[PDB]
């Protein structure tokens, strides 16, 4: 078992103290990041498997796990400020704590668990630090190669799928065949529903599915089949990308002022492009306290809402930090 990355002996322990967090929403993995020399996504990953027993119920073994998440890792740009190893690694967490939620027991199959974790660690994997309109809109090689459409998400599974066909980077290769082609599927819906572009759809679907849920005598929601239960998982992938104003506020703040160097560079290019400035990456006028405001009550509050609403209470803690957040950032509007 690897307990660190670099020379500093000092970080093995911080490290291992960090990761006594691992299946609590409160977990930092900007400091698994300091403490692994730069490995949050490695390292977290490892954890999540060893804690699930993963590498053992699918026969992973532990070289070939970390030399595939380490080039995995190494696919995220470290020069793309949001959109690096570290959002990666804090997604693939994320949905590891989700996957856990009380309503949600024994819910999942140990491939389905396998796949939803996989797709949260591949999901944004070699990611340009641009959006798939930008993307559209300069004609760019991914555009060309994917027809405009779910430009980056195909991209992220295209690599995520590409680096297991070296021998010495195949995790699944102890999956059946069978197997192997169902985890595909499951990771592919997972990965294309992390689109925005799809988040109206999803929700909508989402609430429905609500409605008419099944809350058994013990507690458990009751999806009784494979269209039920993915449905689920993609909303989960989804909710976890979408956790950031959900986190401590020291943490909310940390992902907001990384996206917004991100987008601000986008902004940037679009105007050393001579293009038309997408008006939330314009760094002359964009207020990165309204647009906070703006994203939770248009998109994160209604996800997180719906979320809640299906695995009531479990998420009821999430729901009032996102909410005092939210305040947070009013407050800092100087207008009413
Ligand atoms: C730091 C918290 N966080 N996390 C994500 C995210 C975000 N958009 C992403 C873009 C990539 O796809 C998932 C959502 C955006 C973001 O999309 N901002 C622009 C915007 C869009 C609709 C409404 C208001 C504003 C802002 N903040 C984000
Ligand atoms: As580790
Ligand atoms: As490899
Ligand atoms: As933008
Ligand atoms: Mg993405
Ligand atoms: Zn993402």
């Amino acid at each position: 078992s690897i307990s660190r990355f670099g020379v500093n002996t000092e970080n093995e322990d911080h490290l291992a103290k960090e990761l006594e967090d691992l299946n609590k929403w409160g977990l930092n993995i900007f400091n698994v990041a300091g403490y692994s020399h730069n490995r949050p996504l490695t390292c977290i990953m490892y954890a999540i498997f060893q804690e699930r027993d993963l590498l053992k119920t699918f026969r992973i073994s532990s070289d070939t796990f970390i030399t595939y998440m380490m080039t995995l890792e190494d696919h995220y740009h470290s020069d793309v400020a949001y959109h690096n190893s570290l959002h990666a690694a804090d997604v693939a967490q994320s949905t590891h704590v989700l996957l856990s939620t009380p309503a949600l027991d024994a819910v999942f199959t140990d491939l389905e668990i396998l796949a939803a974790i996989f797709a949260a660690a591949i999901h944004d994997v070699d990611h340009p630090g641009v959006s798939n309109q930008f993307l559209i809109n300069t004609n760019s090689e991914l555009a060309l190669m994917y027809n405009d459409e779910s430009v980056l998400e195909n991209h992220h599974l295209a690599v995520g799928f590409k680096l297991l066909q070296e021998e010495h980077c195949d995790i699944f290769m102890n999956l059946t065949k069978k197997q192997r082609q169902t985890l595909r599927k499951m990771v592919i819906d997972m990965v294309l529903a992390t689109d925005m572009s799809k988040h109206m759809s999803l929700l909508a679907d989402l609430k429905t599915m609500v409605e008419t849920k099944k809350v058994t005598s013990s507690g458990v929601l009751l999806l009784d089949n494979y269209t039920d239960r993915i449905q689920v998982l993609r909303n989960m992938v989804h909710c976890a990308d979408l956790s950031n104003p959900t986190k401590s506020l020291e943490l909310y703040r940390q992902w907001t002022d990384r996206i917004m160097e991100e987008f601000f560079q986008q902004g940037d290019k679009e105007r050393e492009r001579g293009m038309e400035i997408s008006p939330m990456c314009d760094k002359h006028t964009a207020s990165v306290e309204k647009s906070q405001v703006g994203f939770i009550d248009y998109i994160v509050h209604p996800l997180w809402e719906t979320w809640a609403d299906l695995v009531q209470p479990d998420a009821q803690d999430i729901l009032d930090t996102l909410e005092d957040n939210r305040n947070w950032y009013q407050a800092m509007i100087p207008q009413a």
